[PDB]
């Protein structure tokens, strides 16, 4: 029943598909641009004046709108955007790759929000001719699949940003035992500068991104620790490490011009290799050589500093002043808490985005790049942390978030308080809420249960009624869900199992100390083979969720590290079994007194900790290690 | 059978020996002489037995069981090359060698010539106020230490531990706890200058200084990035060969603290000297670090470690480059024991030969042996015996002509039985001399939906060598007494291998030719068995891991083995899910396999080298971030 006057026909089509999200009512709206603002609404009953400043713009509008009309018939809308560019990156390069129809979704979801741009991460998930291991198995895209999200994403205006990969994060290429892979290498997971099959490489990564109609791209250049310390100090002995940054990215930047990108990086390797005790929090003494250095590539590059974890706008805003000693073309990269295992911290999430938005406004900042990270395996859904997005939504345009649950309802269904129920296996009751990385989802779900080495960090009385209340809270959430409860439906069954699973090792070991065989055979029977049923229930719903999601690839990951968790729960059946009949003296696994697994956060009142390597998680033996 | 000349402690240990042996109803006259390392003679039920070294009596002892059973009279003589031969085992690759299986191999190294015993122990020796290091490992107590020395003892057998004082100490470093971060370097490399450092070092050695043996070695292999991590960060650049040795002597006084004498292996010297930072090469010596290492080199024995030369003239092409070091130099040799699930005894063989050649052109006085376990210890501790006789063999007599007579006489089987043990390695088209091809492993790990090593399979002969390695091993099981669990595992192993090697293969024939009949049949008859062999051989593999080793470290395999079955159940329900309609197409399936490495990509065969299991079992990250 909506009415537009002044819309193109693709305006119109937009708006089409934005009613698979949105609800329109009955009235008149007039829409044009206008400088004036990035969204101003006005009007009353049923006839609107809508305008924006940016094309994209238009659709954040129609979200307001929708909002505002159902309490009021009287409108007095006007938003003055603090960036020039808001974006969200995705992570596609932890072995979840976001499939081509969530990428759409996304997008629709992004503009609804007031996102201007979209961005894909993929160090070796992009597909480039005469390269065959570059993302081999992993799902790379190929150039039409990222020409068609881009594509999607230009039908609402929003711009496509591909993060790529130039020096370093390229493990899963660089692993393959090939010559024309490995005598691309420094060392670890970095390419070898100065080698010029490095840069035919590199040249063939922007040969496959300019057929994008993008011209920016982020070239990565991040975390790389080694550099210069392996083949390259072979090859060429001890060199100014700084200078040979400075060097690479000039390179690069070459490339990239031939092709006629316009680049932004990473900032940290320039601070880690200009600060004494070589970290990125720090002021840094820049030596002259690389002074005059930088000051030529600084007018070619856009620094991009990230930081996902301060509480407080003055410590983001010494970091600035830090970069301003190298370069005033700034932007951020704040976060979008999912790479912490199988459940995001919108929470924590909002609370670093508010310091973070003081921060970047006090800096004139231009661009704030949300970064949603799946490190070590992207077992988090991709869709886990709208609220995060529409968080950094809010604080662009508007600089609070009083508008928050209101406009997330209208885009997704759910308040955001309920969507952000999402996060509750990471909510442990004793936690203050303003430290970072606190990721009992993952690491109750993972350990062992005879060798159980993260059990002086439960906190049984505590973490069980949380774990099982949330449990319930979820499912009553996914009910009313709508498109979205899969995800919740997957959050509820994690929540059920750590409800128990938290402390069954600890059981094991009161029961095996105080023996009492009776409960032994308990455990051994009845608790531990329920626990695989409801685990391998998880692994439905886990597959169910990624394929939703993601492409196929990266899933094997999950498969393996889930049937191992499977086979070790049978194992503790059996030692216990063994044990129970008369033919073991004793269970060696249990005669081994626990250690706190990290003193990361062993000062504080709180037993929990973060612990995010799955492989260390699982196992103290070797597993990956020759 | 009744001797004469015998102390108590010989009377003693004869006694445990036949358990191994059967003496004929004989007398036999003992006595120490220096004439040969052994000899005897006699007839008509008389025999006079001499031993050069006590330990040597148990060889003897072994020598003439074999010959009196098909001859009444005796003239033996025998003259060892190597004042010692060691067998060192690896415990530290998850597979920590039970008390009760140490002093079996002991009793078997008695009976073959072995004068000295090693076990090698990155983290794997409790090491008080360490809490960490050691840690859900199954590391040993000193208690446990003691008592395997003591044994080792009863037979004359002396013991060497061998350590790690620089790197591969990965299974401790790991550890998020200040404690341990501040001793780090970089990846398993400890922290050189840091007096922590040194104070776990100390710790090392007052814990093997309970101990008899003053007999050490301290490890400093392969710490390719010494130098270049934290300590880069602290203490900026240096001479890398002089930090070598600064480290070095630091070691080497906390050893004279406690009266060890030190054995190390010495390819660091010659990869941080070198252009290239390659082990086989003749280096030139920086003039400081040659002033310092002269110092050095008269406190420490080097060990010239080569497991993969199938020529005598490569050995002593390295043998010159260590002598211009140093003339104070032990060999270690290679019993093949570290690509896997099996043995490779064949090539052992191949290698010894040429590599004793050498050892006797260069007089090397110790050759040790090392049993390795790389990457998580699945191959069985006993699967090595024959290469273990083969060295034997080789120093006392410098040929095999009694070698499968002499191993009959001391494992019940013949020493070809016994070698059908590598038969999952044994591909036809393999030339003998090429190192670490590996099909037990890659052929077993590997995925069913996306099988990246498949284009190393090939199926015509694969598949019938597998089957019948399958029944030729269970033949050799039946006969195999207290050694039959090896043949089982085996045996299974290479069942699994026979349908395994190509299912990946034949799913994706029958995918593109659209032969949904076959897809059904693969799904729902030939997958789930193949689950119902692996978990067998779970079984039979679990059964001789706790018969051996302690039980920490089979976690590890539990789920390696526990992904592998899942990933096969992920097999069947996505073919499922195609035969339902419910997929157009299986991606899995659309991409083209490429070769895995090109390591031996020049040659006529198909089969390479991959012993990673993570990099076996998936394309995607599994322990990066
Ligand atoms: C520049 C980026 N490099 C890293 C990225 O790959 C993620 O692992 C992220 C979160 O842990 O941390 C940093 S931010
Ligand atoms: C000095 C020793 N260092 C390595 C040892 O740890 C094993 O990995 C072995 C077998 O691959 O290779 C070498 S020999």
């Amino acid at each position: 029943m909506v009415r537009f006057t002044g819309l193109s026909l693709k305006q119109t089509q937009a708006i089409e598909v934005l009613k698979g999200h949105i609800s329109l009512p009955d009235v008149e709206v007039a829409v044009t641009q206008s400088d004036q603002a990035s969204i101003s609404i006005e009007g009353e009953e049923g006839h609107y004046q809508l305008t924006y400043r940016k094309p994209h713009q238009l659709y954040r509008a129609l979200s307001l709108l929708v909002t505002v009309l159902a309490e009021a018939d009287k409108v007095e809308i006007e938003e003055q955007a603090a960036y020039e560019d808001l974006a969200y990156m995705v992570d596609c390069s932890r072995n979840a790759v976001l499939n081509v129809a969530s990428a759409k979704q996304m997008i629709e979801i992004l503009a609804l929000m007031g996102y201007s741009t979209f961005e894909l991460y993929m160090e070796d998930t992009y597909q480039i001719e005469g390269q065959p291991y570059f993302g081999y198995f992993r799902g790379a895209y190929s150039a039409e699949e990222l020409q068609e999200i881009e594509a999607y994403a230009q039908q609402f205006d929003v711009t496509f940003v591909p993060c790529i990969q130039t020096l370093a994060h390229l493990s899963a290429f660089v692993k393959w035992g090939v010559k024309e892979v490995q005598e691309l290498r420094d060392v670890e997971d970095i390419l070898l500068i100065g080698e010029e099959k490095v840069y035919d490489l590199i040249d063939g990564m922007f040969a496959t991104l300019s057929k994008l109609k993008t011209r920016k791209v982020n070239i990565g250049m991040d975390e790389a620790h080694l550099v210069g310390l392996g083949r390259y100090l072979i090859l060429n002995g001890v060199v100014d490490r700084s200078l040979l940054m400075c060097q690479h990215l000039e390179r690069v930047l070459d490339i990239a011009d031939k092709y006629g990108f316009h680049c932004q990086m990473w900032s940290d390797m320039f601070f880690k290799l200009m600060s004494a005790d070589g970290q990125y929090d720090r002021d840094v003494e820049i030596p002259e050589e690389t002074r005059v250095y930088l000051d030529r590539l600084k007018d070619r590059v856009t620094l991009v500093y990230w930081d996902y974890y301060q509480d407080s706008e003055e410590k983001y805003n010494r970091n600035f002043r830090n970069h301003h000693k190298i370069s005033h073309d700034l932007a951020f990269a704040g976060g979008a808490w999912k790479w912490i295992g199988f459940t995001p911290h919108n929470h924590f999430s909002r609370l670093v985005a508010i310091e973070a938005n003081k921060a970047c406004r006090a800096n004139q900042i231009k661009e704030v790049i949300v970064t949603g990270w799946g490190d070590n395996g992207g077992e988090t859904a991709q869709f886990s942390i709208l609220p995060s997005l529409q968080i950094w939504a809010e604080l662009s345009y508007r600089n609070d978030l009083d508008g928050l649950s209101a406009h997330f309802k209208t885009n997704t269904g759910l308040t955001v308080e309920d969507f952000m129920q999402i996060d509750l296996a990471n909510l442990l009751p004793d936690l203050p809420g303003n430290l970072s990385g606190i990721n009992p989802n993952r690491y109750v779900f993972y350990q062992d249960i005879l060798c159980p080495i993260l059990d002086q960090h439960m906190t049984p009385e505590q973490d069980k009624p949380h774990f099982a209340q949330a449990a319930e809270t979820l499912a009553n959430i996914k009910e009313k869900a709508g498109n979205y409860a899969y995800l919740f439906e997957t959050q509820a069954q994690l929540n059920a199992i750590l409800s128990s699973k938290v402390d069954v090792g600890r059981r094991i070991r009161q029961a095996y100390q105080a023996d009492d065989k009776e409960s032994l055979q308990q455990i051994a029977r009845q608790e531990l083979p329920e626990l695989r049923s409801q685990i391998e229930d998880f692994h439905a719903l886990f597959s169910h969720q990624w394929l939703k999601e993601n492409k196929v690839f990266g899933l094997d990951t999950v498969d393996i590290r889930m049937g191992g968790l499977l086979q070790r729960i049978k194992r503790a059946e059996s030692r216990i079994e063994v044990y129970l009949a008369g033919q073991l003296d004793r269970i060696d696994e249990l005669e081994v007194e626990i250690l706190p697994f990290t003193d990361f956060y062993a000062d504080k009142d709180f037993a929990a900790t973060t612990a995010n390597q799955w492989h260390t998680i699982a196992t103290a033996s070797t597993i990956y290690t020759t």
